[PDB]
Parts: C-alpha cells; structure tokens; sequence
C-alpha cells in the first residue's frame, strides 16, 4: 500500500480501470491499467491494488460511481491512495 501522486498539466488526467462496489463490502479496486497516460507515468500501479483513497479522500464508503467521479473530478496532483491486497 502507499499513495501514487500524480501530476497533471497537458493530457487528460488518469488512465486506468478501476472496479469497486461497497454495497458488496468491495472496496475500489484496478483492473485494467493503461500506458502512454499518467498511470504508466508514475510506473506504480497494477492491477491488484485497492484505492481505499484519494487526494485525502476516503473511497471506503463511496460506491464504484463516487470513485470515478471522484478521479474524474480532480486537477492537478492527484494522491492515488491505493493497498496492494490482491490474491
């Protein structure tokens, strides 16, 4: 676990596939990583990690919705709070 910051300037912002859903009592979690974004600019993030957080931000009560929106909704350096409990 440790928290991926990221920094936007000129692109887009993120590049991954997430997945999570607290009605299952499933917290957000990758599933697909993308390259040529700032996912694969940072070179610290596979598939496996759970985003319980971001930018300071709690994803542990905030459904599959609330995290994309809440990465979506975002500028600047981006503190990709995630914890490797994959497998």
């Amino acid at each position: 676990r440790r928290r991926v910051t990221v920094r936007k300037a000129d692109a887009g912002g993120l590049g991954i596939s997430i997945k999570g859903g607290r009605e299952n009592k499933m917290p957000i979690l990758i599933s697909k990583i993308f390259k040529g974004l700032a996912a694969d600019q940072t070179e610290a993030l596979f598939v496996g990690d759970a985003i319980l957080s971001v930018n300071g931000e709690d994803l542990s009560s905030a459904t599959h919705d609330e995290a994309v929106q809440a990465l979506k909704k975002t500028g600047k350096e981006v503190v990709l709070e995630v914890k490797y409990m994959k497998e």
